[PDB]
């Protein structure tokens, strides 16, 4: 149907805007601490601690499959990256600190992304 196409075009444009958002958030992680999944070879107990692992490569796979239907779903995954790290790692660690800085800096990006998603529809 023509309606299905129009919906598909909206999803494609959302995916475009989320790719730009993703790039901007990932630049706020210059140490690349959140770039890839925590390795279960190197952290064998991880899944005893963290039930829903997340990382920027995993988000990019979902994005490129157009697997984010709305900004809320994308923000959920970003919050998992931060929140998982802040639980697994202690306050005095470079990991925890990196997550705090990513959260604080990402907030600014996400605030305007929400406006753009609402604005463009």
């Amino acid at each position: 149907s023509m309606e299905q196409v129009a919906m598909e075009l909206r999803l494609t444009e959302l995916t475009r805007l989320l790719r730009s958002v993703l790039d901007q958030l990932q630049d706020k992680d210059p140490a690349r601490i959140f770039a890839q999944p925590v390795s279960l070879k190197e952290v064998p107990d991880y899944l005893d601690h963290i039930k829903h692992p997340m990382d920027f490569a995993t988000m990019r796979k979902r994005l490129e499959a157009q697997g984010y239907k709305n900004l809320h779903e994308f923000e959920e995954d970003f919050d998992l990256i931060i929140d998982n790290c802040m639980k697994y790692n202690a306050r005095d660690t470079v990991f925890y600190r990196a997550a705090v800085r990513l959260r604080d800096q990402g907030g600014v990006v996400l605030r305007q992304a929400r406006r753009e998603v609402d604005s463009i529809g």
